[PDB]
């Protein structure tokens, strides 16, 4: 059946949909619907006992333990919070991309898996049979989970648009790109064996691996073009069990100069759409951001990048990040979840929010 509240799209990201309250979850989704944002990319992970304790929310505190440990009381189950988010998204017509582990250490990530299994390097996550088996166990538990607000397991839920393997996965110990390609083939194929209904994407930042005729604007952030991170986007996007390509865009973090943020991002977008079009798969700019304190006009940079994705036939453009009302120690001078990283947009009268509303109508 249908989602009561309900292709190319404006989307956004929000990482707290699996551990905050109903009021805060409803605020993000209602903002997304009010702004015309069709797709929200969210975290579906919370790995490791310290991380779960810190949020009083449990998903994967130890190997083979899913949800709240027997014997911990008064804790939230992150599956129940993700259930609420998915049921409210269905009501509000918002499609979700759910990411299954983090490359980074926030919410435990790959390093939490490596610690549980006694490895010594982040990239052991891609290599050690015992770690791969635990990731598969967690993904199988999640995809088969029956949503307590709908009755429908996630495998059969149409409000979920895609599973994503890993947020910003890198493998700096194999700059040929092959270790990541092999792991993405195994895990995208495994998810397709579990779930014949949903799209699968990788979730990588879109780095290239020294391709003829592709060089960075201005010679800056050359590592994003030359394969340093062990991401070879062309090889990833060619995997049969990957349905669309993802790329992210953060010139301020990547070493680009502020006077070059706009043009570097523009060339980056042009290069990714050109490659995706020749391969013949959809491409989504799934995270982009410029810090609020940048000495250039953020709204005009975001206008340029959205215009490019729209004019060149990209399938989606998703800003990092959308927040709504805050509570507790996460509330700012106006009652919103705070802008901790400089990227937050809320449904207000800021020029960025107005621009997003404008482009949500165009896409």
């Amino acid at each position: 059946h249908h989602s009561s509240g309900l292709f190319r799209f404006i989307g956004s990201n929000n990482y707290y949909m699996h551990y905050k309250s109903n009021r805060m979850i409803d605020s993000v989704l209602e903002s997304a619907r009010d702004m015309g944002i069709k797709v929200l990319r969210i975290w579906g992970f919370l790995d490791g006992e310290s991380y779960c304790r810190d949020k009083n929310t449990y998903m994967h505190p130890e190997p083979g333990v899913f949800g709240v440990p027997e014997g911990i009381s008064n804790a939230q189950n992150g599956f129940e919070r993700l259930d609420y988010t998915i049921a409210k998204a269905k009501e509000l017509g918002i499609k979700l991309i759910i990411v299954l582990v983090n490359n980074w250490d926030d919410f435990g990530g790959m390093n939490q898996y490596v610690r549980w299994f006694g490895g010594t390097h982040h990239d052991d996550f891609y290599r050690d049979e015992r770690i791969k088996e635990e990731y598969k166990k967690y993904v199988s538990f999640l995809i088969n989970h029956v949503n307590v607000y709908t009755g429908v397991p996630y495998r059969e839920e149409p409000t979920i648009m895609a599973w994503e393997l890993a947020n910003e996965l890198r493998c700096e110990t194999d700059k040929s790109g092959n270790t990541l390609v092999e792991w993405v083939k195994e895990m995208s194929s495994y998810i397709k064996s579990l779930d014949p209904n949903h799209l699968v994407a990788v979730g990588d930042e879109g780095f290239f691996s020294n391709y003829e005729g592709f060089k960075p604007y201005g010679g800056e952030a050359e590592w994003a073009y030359n394969g340093w991170s062990g991401v070879d986007w062309k090889k990833l996007l060619s995997i049969e069990t990957v349905d669309f390509g993802t790329f992210h865009l953060y010139p301020s973090h990547w070493g680009v100069s502020p006077e070059n943020y706009a043009q570097w991002g523009a060339k980056w977008i042009e290069d990714h759409i050109k490659i995706a079009k020749e391969i013949g798969k959809p491409v989504v700019l799934e995270e982009y951001g410029i810090p609020k304190s940048a000495p250039v006009n953020r709204t005009a940079i975001y206008r340029l990048w959205n215009d490019l994705v729209y004019d060149l036939g990209g399938d989606g453009a998703m800003f990092w990040m959308l927040a709504g009302i805050g509570e507790g120690s996460d509330r700012d001078e106006r009652g919103y979840y705070p802008d901790y990283d400089g990227f937050r947009i809320v449904n207000d009268d800021s020029p960025e929010a107005e621009l997003i509303r404008e482009y949500a109508k165009l896409f």
